[PDB]
């Protein structure tokens, strides 16, 4: 039902406003916290009622905000150091034009399947491009926009400031935040060197070097779990009693989501469990990392018990324990990565990222990508906020995604990939 009818580079226009040209041999080296994270395309698909602005309008508003995101312009190479870079040559991002012949509400509200995949740009067939964006117009005018942007890039935070930033732009809007591209001039190495925690087996595992064997497989179904305001206020009663300061949504659902999972999974009582929860850096380091730096400045909670322990004890163990550890990646230990990264260890090592996106195994861990401060409400082209948003299609078991209520009630969704054969007993065991 959806034809592409355009797919073409946007590239940044200075001449809009008169500015001189970016220098096309401007590198960017990619930050030890770039590194960290995931070499990777993340897709996420956003919903706008009818009237929306013409494509020609929403293109020309991509090529204003590009001058100021030229990163998404841009290629993926080395620095003269032979470090990896982005090199600013405004080669140009992707931006496809599509149309379907059905009304969007009568494929609404839409599922995580691989049907979705068809409203943004694949991340899976090696694209040049760093910034690839489909908009889709349906029959009565909708307009379905889908992005597809590399994880080495930009974080969730800096990557949802140049969604933010685009409409911005398409409005004639001064672009809020300002962004901050100088990424040389972030993390620097302490003088001396000063490794306080252990990296090995958290950020950094040794290096490590067919279809059809998959068959006897148990399918990986994305299920969405609906948190109403009314089941998270009893969750965070229940996890903050005794305390002087309740815990947060966040904690709490992680918490609960761990525990669900892991007895869905029906684990060994004896198994080792680990959640990872991302944590970003910004106001935790000394100093301050500004709202607008274009980077990653994510690093991991990895709280650890056995899966007896979390499903016995009540969930307001686990969100002491989920606290406890996210509590303790504070500044001292951004700074222990940042020098450890920078020690020589990794390359005399041969030490390459955890972060491992060619990897769908994740039990008995869990990973949890909280999209809960998501642009929604700043994400306005001219024709007002969106009505809807989703993750794309990302059945690996395990890893768990968590959206704020794209009604506004303040209830949250979590997209849950799990063996068909474990979703009955996480249904169960949810309340």
């Amino acid at each position: 039902k959806i034809t592409v009818h355009s797919s073409k580079a946007v590239k940044p226009e200075y001449g809009a406003c008169g500015l001189a040209p970016g220098c096309t041999a401007d590198v960017v080296p990619l930050t030890v916290l770039d590194k960290a994270n995931f070499d990777t395309y993340i897709s996420v698909i956003y919903a706008f009622h009818a009237p929306a602005p013409p494509n020609a309008v929403l293109e020309a508003g991509l090529g204003r905000a590009l001058v100021d995101y030229r990163e998404w312009a841009g290629r993926l190479g080395v620095d003269a150091s032979g470090g990896r870079a982005i090199l600013l040559n405004d080669a140009g991002a992707r931006f496809v034009e599509a149309t379907a012949d059905v009304a969007l509400d009568s494929v609404m509200p839409l599922k995580p399947t691989s049907e979705v995949l068809s409203l943004h740009p694949s991340g899976d067939d090696g694209p040049e491009e760093l910034m690839l964006i489909q908009v889709t117009r349906f029959a009565c005018g909708s307009l379905v926009v889908g992005f597809t942007t590399q994880h080495i890039v930009s974080d969730g935070r800096s990557t949802g400031n140049f969604f933010v930033a685009w409409s911005q732009a398409t409005r004639g809007a001064a672009i809020d935040p300002v962004p901050v591209h100088d990424r040389a001039s972030f993390f620097h190495p302490r003088e001396p060197l000063h490794v306080e925690y252990e990296h090995r087996g958290v950020e950094f595992k040794p290096c490590e070097k067919v279809c059809g064997a998959d068959g006897d497989e148990d399918e990986v179904v994305v299920n969405k779990v609906h948190f109403s305001r009314e089941f998270i206020s009893k969750l965070k009663a229940h996890a903050s009693a005794g305390a002087p300061r309740p815990c947060s949504t966040l904690q709490c659902v992680v918490a609960h989501l761990w525990r669900s999972m892991t007895m869905a999974r029906g684990l060994d009582g004896g198994e080792t469990t680990s959640v990872a929860i991302a944590v970003d850096g910004r106001a935790r380091m000394s100093p301050q990392v500004p709202d607008g730096y274009t980077g990653n400045v994510i690093l991991w909670a990895r709280p650890t018990t056995t899966a007896g322990e979390l499903v016995t004890r009540p969930v307001k163990h686990a969100v002491e324990l989920i606290s406890r550890e996210v509590a303790r990646i504070n500044d001292g230990y951004f700074k222990s990565f940042i020098d450890f990264a920078n020690s020589g260890a990794v390359e005399k090592e041969r030490l390459v990222a955890t972060a491992d996106a060619a990897d769908m195994v994740l039990s008995p861990n869990i990973e949890v990508d909280s999209w809960l401060r998501i642009p929604f409400y700043d994400m306005d082209f001219g024709g007002g906020r969106p009505f809807f948003f989703m993750p794309s299609y990302l059945p690996v078991e395990g890893l768990l995604i968590l959206l704020p209520s794209f009604l506004g009630d303040g209830s949250v969704d979590a997209y849950v990939p799990l063996f068909s054969r474990d979703m009955n007993t996480f249904k169960n065991c949810c309340y």
